[PDB]
């Protein structure tokens, strides 16, 4: 049986509004309803991995797992295996996989982050799961961020606390947060960003939704505008939204949005909004294609509608040569030429690099770079041709061209990372000097850039 080079992944997010689900929720897993929906001809074809995020989930883990497994069994006639389940308060993530994948999946991690302090600590935060699927690392985050139209900045803060403190993936990747630890990272949930239009315009917004005219609403969606201004989710993707706002509905129908202020809402308006979202970030030049992104129309127990997204995701096999794992393949090398980092920092420490990659036996520390002043104020750290030649464990080009090098630029004084980025080895040529580039981030914010040339030697 050949190892796959592509899998499909289902992502669901549903704020259940503290209510039990209805008896049938199959439309969710079938990507049926509004938006970018899945073809009927695919209904019986199981996805490889199903990742279900709930918020305001009133069920026990056992109760929800029985519902999910029953649902998938009905659709696919396959009995899925539980990879992981993790709950923080009423925020939950379940990962299910086809049984043929059970011995492809390893290094399963779970974690949670509680957001806020005192007043604001006790119900918002995130849960996450990571694992390896053969040679590919996969990470999944379900977050329930702060509510309320006038709290976008708090949501942005919640995002940065989650990506800083969620401890998933390979702990040896110490300089890297979750936004660099995975080949594919999916981040979804009740992100709680709202359509920022005046309260007076509620009925106008409703009219627009009934006409399926979302353009003038999406131009005011706080998540799209904050992302465009680089305030949140830097270097993440989201499919175009083509489904109606998923919040706030009257329960037991989808005919009415319940937007007016009530004691139950703390006297806050809930104008129709796209609270419920799926975003992703994959390493450069890895295959990832969104094949559905929408909301169900027939699941009406909550004041939110479920959201689905599905993806094709490239995966690689667990490579064994005669040499690596457990020795180098002298036929292989990575040379970083004429490299320099441009940093936004005002500090004047010396810097060194660390190169991390599962194609290396362990991470590689460079010598300190040479600091110069950029013409527009910046720090430029030059490494010249001084950088250590990296010796991958396997030289086979079918393996090496699919790998990535994580780079951290660290202060000599403090050993703290000032910036993190990633370089693909999916080059246009081997044994050839080629330009490379990554932005550098720290705590998910832009801190600089790294650029130069690479020369990759494989066994071919
Ligand atoms: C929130 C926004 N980000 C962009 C830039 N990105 C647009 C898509 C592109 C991938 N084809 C990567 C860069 C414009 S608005």
């Amino acid at each position: 049986q050949p190892e796959p080079d592509m899998i499909t992944i289902f992502i669901g997010t549903w704020n259940m509004g503290n209510a039990p689900p209805p008896k049938k929720i199959t439309s969710w897993f079938l990507s049926k309803g509004q938006g970018k929906t899945r073809d009927d001809s695919a209904d019986y074809i199981p996805h490889d991995i199903y990742v279900i995020g709930t918020q305001e989930d009133p069920l026990s883990e056992k109760e929800w797992l029985e519902i999910l497994k029953h649902s998938l069994q009905e659709i696919t006639s396959v009995t899925f295996k539980t990879v992981a389940i993790h709950t923080l308060w009423n925020i939950r993530i379940v990962v299910l996989a086809k049984p043929e994948h059970e011995n492809r999946i390893s290094h399963i991690c779970t974690d949670n982050v509680k957001t806020g302090i005192a007043n604001t600590l006790g119900n918002k935060g995130a849960v996450g799961v990571s694992f390896m699927f053969n040679g590919t690392s996969l990470g999944f985050v379900n977050s329930h961020l702060t509510s309320g139209s006038e709290k976008k900045l708090r949501r942005n803060q919640n995002y940065m606390n989650i990506l800083r403190f969620l401890a998933l993936g390979d702990k040896k990747l110490s300089p890297f947060n979750i936004t660099h630890r995975f080949t594919h990272l999916f981040w979804f949930g009740d992100l709680n960003y709202r359509v920022d239009l005046p309260t007076w315009e509620a009925e106008t917004i409703i009219q627009k939704i009934k006409q399926q005219q979302y353009a003038d609403l999406l131009s005011h969606d706080q998540l799209l505008t904050e992302r465009r201004e680089q305030k949140v989710f830097l270097h993440f993707e989201e499919e175009e939204i083509t489904f109606a706002p998923t919040y706030r509905f009257e329960r037991l129908t989808r005919d009415k949005y319940a937007y007016t202020k009530q004691k139950a809402t703390g006297m806050k308006y809930n104008l129709p909004s796209w609270c419920d979202r799926v975003l992703w970030k994959s390493y450069p030049l890895v295959h990832v294609v969104c094949q559905s992104y929408g909301s169900t129309s027939d699941i009406m127990t909550s004041d939110h509608s479920p959201v689905f997204a599905t993806f094709e995701a490239g995966v690689t096999s667990q490579f064994v040569s005669k040499n690596g794992p457990g020795t180098v393949d002298s036929q292989g090398q990575i040379e970083f030429l004429r490299c320099y980092a441009t940093l936004k920092t005002k500090s004047q420490t010396k810097f060194y690099l660390e190169f991390h990659s599962s194609c290396l036996e362990s991470f590689v520390k460079s010598q300190e770079g040479e600091n110069e002043e950029g013409s527009e104020g910046e720090l430029v750290v030059k490494f010249g041709e001084t950088l250590p030649k990296l010796k991958p464990i396997i030289s086979d080009p079918e393996y090496l061209l699919d790998q990535h090098i994580l780079i951290s630029i660290k202060s000599s004084d403090s050993d703290e990372s000032y910036g993190e980025g990633c370089i693909a080895l999916r080059l246009e040529a081997t044994e050839t000097q080629l330009p490379i580039y990554t932005p550098l981030t720290h705590h998910g914010e832009l801190t600089g850039h790294f650029q130069g040339e690479i020369k990759l030697q494989t066994s071919q």
